[PDB]
């Protein structure tokens, strides 16, 4: 035939090519989330939205490594300096450091998460930009990991939409990867999930994670249609552009035909 027949039942992801001046990065805000709070961060409707309904704490843009790996201080004997989870023992200490004098179960501040001054103890953060995909293909995104809940959602209409980025979030519960934390504690069922990507096409990204206490942790990393995966640093895929709403155009329902 002439032209390609299209992804089945309009099942292409949507995209955007919007049309102003892209900066490099995401753009991460900052939302209060309550110290031990072991519920709220269980819902979908709060990883999706909800946590925008609490104080906005701030932000910051144009960040490409996006991973976090934030680790609890412990006020050792030689001073004060950041446990990794897997050294940490006992009642407590951290190997290397001898005994804490500190309690694990304290908010923590910090400029570890995007060098923005917060608690990353107890906090949800909102991380926004556009995917490039410089390949046509298959595009797996996964967590390594996650603590303590965090979703990730590609897509116009999912992620949000096209040239409204700043936006309030919007009600999609259509998650690419749900990493929400399970009501009875275990992990999530599945932390990777799969998009078909046009090359060239911006493709709205969001993810939104949440600690509620002590030790942080979500690893991000892409598998590219080559089989190549990138780990934590994003550059050169993700990008961000101030709203436009009047850019009729910038919505690409069905890239695969347009
Ligand atoms: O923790 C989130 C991000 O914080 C930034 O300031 C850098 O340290 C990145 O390497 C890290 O991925
Ligand atoms: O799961 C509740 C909690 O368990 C541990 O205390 C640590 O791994 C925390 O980071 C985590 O939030
Ligand atoms: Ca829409
Ligand atoms: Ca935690
Ligand atoms: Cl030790
Ligand atoms: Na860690
Ligand atoms: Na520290």
């Amino acid at each position: 035939g002439l032209v390609p027949r299209g992804s089945h039942m309009s099942g292409a992801t949507e995209a955007c090519l919007p049309a102003g001046q892209r900066k490099s990065g995401m753009n991460i805000n900052f939302y209060q989330y309550s110290l031990k709070d072991s519920s709220t961060y269980s819902n979908a409707a709060y990883m999706a939205y909800g946590y925008a309904s609490k104080t906005k704490l701030g932000s910051v843009g144009g960040q490409t490594d996006i991973s976090i790996d934030y680790n609890i201080p412990c006020v050792s004997s030689s001073g004060t300096f950041p446990c990794p989870q897997e050294d940490s023992y006992g009642n407590w200490g951290c190997k290397g450091m001898g005994a804490c004098s500190n309690s694990q179960g304290i908010a923590y501040w910090s400029t570890d998460l995007f060098g923005f001054y917060t608690t990353p103890t107890n906090v949800t953060l909102e991380m926004t930009g556009y995917f490039l995909p410089p390949q046509t293909g298959s595009y797996t995104f996964s967590f390594a990991t996650v603590d303590d809940s965090a979703i990730l959602s590609v897509g116009g209409s999912i992620a949000f939409e096209c040239c409204a980025q700043e936006q309030p979030p919007i009600t999609s519960t259509n998650f690419t990867i749900n990493g929400i934390k399970p009501w009875d504690g275990s992990l999530p069922d599945n932390i990777t999930g799969t998009v078909y990507m046009y090359a060239g096409y911006y493709y709205p990204l969001k993810v939104v994670y949440s600690n509620a206490v002590s030790w942080g942790t979500l690893p991000i990393s892409v598998e590219l249609p080559d089989g190549t995966t990138v780990s934590d640093n994003f550059e050169g895929y993700v990008y961000s552009f101030d709203d436009d709403l009047s850019q009729s155009n910038c919505t690409i329902p069905d890239p695969s035909i347009h």
